[PDB]
């Protein structure tokens, strides 16, 4: 019924999504240290833009209500893992940061 955790598969396919953003997604466990106030700030959110901007797309790559649903929440999930920030806290604060950016464009 409830399970928990990843189920096998999925844990390879989040891997396989999270290629590129390893930088980004990794500074969210591990922040730098050796960095300015003003630098921390804009590394943050170009980290967790890139991640949350990259979740989209690969979200955006399944057509199914099921899949793009349940997608949504599996991305999330892992990231939320490697990271102090919940799933519930990352996807507001990823919220925040884009729509204050103003940015989403298209097919990037």
């Amino acid at each position: 019924g409830p399970l928990g955790s990843l189920d096998q598969k999925t844990f390879s396919i989040c891997k396989e999504r999270m290629r590129p953003v390893k930088a980004a997604l990794k500074q969210l466990d591990r922040p730098e240290k050796g960095l300015s106030e003003r630098e921390q700030l804009e590394h943050t959110r170009q980290c967790l833009i890139k991640i949350g901007d990259h979740i989209t797309e690969c979200l955006k790559e399944y057509t199914n209500p099921e899949q793009i649903k349940q997608w949504r929440k599996n991305l999330w999930i892992f990231v939320s893992k490697f990271t102090e920030f919940d799933a519930r806290k990352l996807h507001k604060l990823y919220k925040h940061a884009i729509k204050k950016r103003q940015e989403s464009q298209q097919n990037s």
